[PDB]
């Protein structure tokens, strides 16, 4: 698509500035803007630009009900596409550090970015620091006087520790709350009790609904000088909702669909993560099968998640999964009818962004 | 002293702040809070707060000369012991990551973060993460409607990254600059020839004097409204000559200092470290003492560690030492002169600063 382009060509730009910034303020040499370079490369492209296209989609919304010269429709799509770029530039801090966290092996068709020989643990900790970074940078470079500057940079403050937060409950998920405990070592629950449809919410909405649908949106609307024309309180609820569907999709992908299509190894039976599927399993599951599950979720052994998929397969996850996508349908669409009232057309931007999500992989 | 007790008078305040924020506002659980609470303790308390009280020091030397109402000296002074804590958290992030990355074992007297037995590198990447956003927030919250909220965070910034991109200098520094690559695994530099002088002082001015002078400094000035009223060019050149002769310091102390007395067992000949001692000795060696280096340096075998430190102890270093240090008071001193002329009261502090500095353990 020609749009995609047309934002990757923001990225030259901004990857340009960068680096021609490093090499003429912060004295690298070229072997090191080099290093810099393939690092943003590898981290940055060869995902769908979802969160980074939607900020475009929601400015475009917004020019086509809405008087302006040229020149400005040029300047607010730059920004849309910055700000895009901001978010995926986060995304792509979270997942280096995120991958370094869950001890895993690949993403978008390529070796994890700490796995590349030259880079090591040691590197790409460090990397992802500099990713985050970049994203403050490209602010206050094209926004410097912008009158949104403030209200974006606070608004990506609040989506960045959400995330964090949300890193962390994901991360605590496998142990009981009443271990927590610097000073010992945290034994994988037992009990599986905090593993219940409120606990996995929670998970959810830091660790994915602000940065991948809540940030996205309002950028948008912010860029676009637009806020005060929508009912905020209903683009959270409509954020959050969509993005807990979006990860109930990803864990029930890294479960079903094979390495070839996700191009990355799923690793949540192994690492004994809070998923859907699990949490879904012990609200269904009779007796001995939830004896099953516990004497064999959370190990590494082969033949030891045979034995939880087939669980998972038995227990027909795929019922639960259509009744929850038909009620999330019945939610967000009656979200997308409360916009209309203030917003008819960020409404319909959250129905494309809607559709596009319920229709992916 | 009375002025550190205040000053951590203000690390409670904001604690329980966020913490308060965390439950009401992230839906967080008591243990998680708890675990946070304790990382908090852990990661930003111990030190000897020099940063964070740098910020005070300044503002206290503006408040001795300028009049105020006593609510805007109180208003002031709470700044910048938020402003301080900003620094002591910041810094607080670089270590925790740091230590998984230099591959540490102990500070200030205890186990790096990410060893203690409840954390893990897992938890602590994403600890270190946490550690930084919360100095967001403190500015967020406390600097909401202060004139100088853009600026301070615009600084703040630019500290960061030059940081971070000195840490990636710092980390690479073992490796020869056109054998950077991603894709094949860094072999340890065999001729040292980038361990030169200009390099030192290159990767020693981004990661250790931004963030640990710089900052403070300025910060300081900040919240005083002050900035106007010094040369900002002779601030960033005293600050970067302060703070690379305390890198050269703490680069002694890693070889020379018992581990008893350093609190941190000292890791920079196993790391094949550019450190001062390295750098300051293949400055005057001869080609027998050169070529014995080379056969040793960089390996964590314990006996060849000691004979890099017999080299370092009989190459005679503590003269090289007294004239790089006689050298540093010369064009400190001189800087101190020159900011005479626009801030008498600034200088003071910076003499201050220096005084500290030069007499440390
Ligand atoms: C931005 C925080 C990092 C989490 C982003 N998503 C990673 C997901 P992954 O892409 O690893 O499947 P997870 O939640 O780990 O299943
Ligand atoms: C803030 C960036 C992290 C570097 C801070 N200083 C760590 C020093 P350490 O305290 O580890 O001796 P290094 O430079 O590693 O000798
Ligand atoms: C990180 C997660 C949750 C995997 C889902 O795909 P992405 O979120 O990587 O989507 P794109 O980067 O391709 O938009
Ligand atoms: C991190 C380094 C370079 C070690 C020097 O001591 P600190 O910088 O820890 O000083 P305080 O935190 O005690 O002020
Ligand atoms: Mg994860
Ligand atoms: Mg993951
Ligand atoms: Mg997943
Ligand atoms: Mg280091
Ligand atoms: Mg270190
Ligand atoms: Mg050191
Ligand atoms: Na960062
Ligand atoms: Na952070």
């Amino acid at each position: 698509m020609a749009s995609m382009e047309r934002f990757l060509s923001v990225y030259d730009e901004v990857q340009a500035f960068l680096l021609d910034q490093l090499q003429s303020k912060y004295e690298i040499d070229p072997n090191r803007a080099r290093y810099l370079r393939i690092m943003m490369d590898t981290t940055c492209l060869g995902g769908k630009y979802f969160r980074g296209m939607t900020v475009v989609n929601v400015a475009e919304g917004f020019l086509a009900v809405t008087q302006h010269d040229e020149a400005t429709k040029e300047r607010i799509l730059h920004d849309a596409c910055v700000g895009g770029w901001m978010i995926e530039f986060l995304q792509a801090h979270y997942l280096v550090e995120d991958d370094i966290m869950d001890g895993s092996v690949m993403r978008r068709g390529k070796p994890c970015w700490y796995r590349f020989p030259g880079v090591t643990t040691q590197c790409a900790i460090n990397d992802g620091i500099i990713l985050k970074s970049w994203t403050q940078i490209m602010a206050w470079h094209y926004f410097a006087d912008r009158p949104f500057l403030k209200d974006l940079l606070c608004l990506f403050q609040k989506v960045d520790y959400a995330t964090a937060v949300g890193q962390m409950y994901d991360v605590t998920s496998m142990c009981d709350s009443n271990k927590l405990d610097p000073e010992v070592a945290q034994p994988m629950t037992t009990d599986f009790a905090e593993f219940t449809p409120a606990i996995y919410k929670r998970i959810v909405k830091y660790k994915t609904t602000f940065y991948t649908y809540l940030l996205p949106l309002v950028m948008g609307l912010f860029v676009s000088e637009a806020a005060a024309s929508v009912e905020m309180n209903l683009v959270e609820r409509v954020a959050h909702l969509i993005g807990e569907y979006f990860q109930v999709q990803d864990d029930v992908m890294d479960c079903f669909t094979p390495p070839e299509q996700l191009g990355k190894v799923g690793t949540d039976i192994e690492d004994a993560k809070c998923s859907w599927l699990a949490v879904t399993f012990l609200g269904k599951a009779n007796a001995a099968q939830v004896a099953e599950f516990k004497a064999n979720y959370g190990d590494k052994d082969p033949a030891k998640v045979a034995v939880v998929k087939r669980l998972y397969s038995e227990a027909n996850l795929q019922a639960d999964f259509a009744a929850y996508e038909a009620e999330v349908v019945r939610e967000v669409e009656s979200l997308i009818e409360q916009l209309k009232v203030k917003s008819p057309t960020f409404a319909e931007s959250v129905a494309v962004v809607w559709e596009k999500t319920h229709k992916r992989k």
